[PDB]
């Protein structure tokens, strides 16, 4: 499973928890893309699903 320290990541995760987002397995992603920037893991979230694709 998961190792090291309890780190900075469950904070953000949480973010996104209460926003609309119930995935954990995304923002991860994202987390450890952009620097852990909630805004930047929002705003793709949000392109992703919605009719904005082209």
């Amino acid at each position: 499973g998961s190792s090291g320290s309890s780190g900075q990541t469950a904070a953000l995760m949480a973010h996104l928890f209460e926003m609309g987002f119930c995935d954990r397995q995304l923002n991860l992603r994202l987390l450890k893309k952009h620097n852990y920037n909630i805004l930047q893991v929002v705003t793709e979230l949000l392109q992703l699903s919605g009719p904005s694709s082209g």
